[PDB]
């Protein structure tokens, strides 16, 4: 397992040397969007959670098409924001319930190392 904690001040910057198969190994979920919302990565354990298939949700909108139940003042406003403002880094709870049972869950945005790509770190609560 990949030891990284959940809610890492230095998170940005460990998870800039790992792959696909390195985000495999986290403790918690994990997605990497771009500055439109679309998913560049989705590691394992978000797919234990939601129930998606990470090698199928890679390129759709995580808003309009995967996840709809985010796109909300209280989770896509916040992204947006974070986007134009060019730094993002916000911790709440949120509930998954988008065509699955309403789970409940702590979701952490960060604006990532690189220019233009976002963090989704989501854990069970
Ligand atoms: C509501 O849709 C919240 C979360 C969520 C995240 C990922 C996927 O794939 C579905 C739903």
């Amino acid at each position: 397992m990949e030891h990284v904690a959940f809610g890492s001040e230095d998170i940005e910057n460990t998870l800039a040397k790992m792959d696909d198969g390195q985000l495999d190994g986290l403790a918690f979920g994990a997605i990497q969007l771009d500055g439109d919302g679309n998913i560049l990565q989705y590691n394992a354990a978000q797919g234990d959670i939601t129930g998606r298939d990470p090698k199928q949700v890679i390129g759709k909108n995580f808003f309009k098409d995967v996840a709809p139940c985010t796109d909300s003042p209280e989770f896509y406003g916040k992204f947006k924001e974070g986007v134009a403002s060019g730094n993002l880094n916000t911790m709440f709870e949120y509930t998954f319930d988008y065509q699955m049972t309403p789970t409940k869950v702590k979701v952490h945005m960060k604006k990532a190392l690189s220019g233009d790509s976002y963090w989704v770190f989501v854990k069970r609560v």
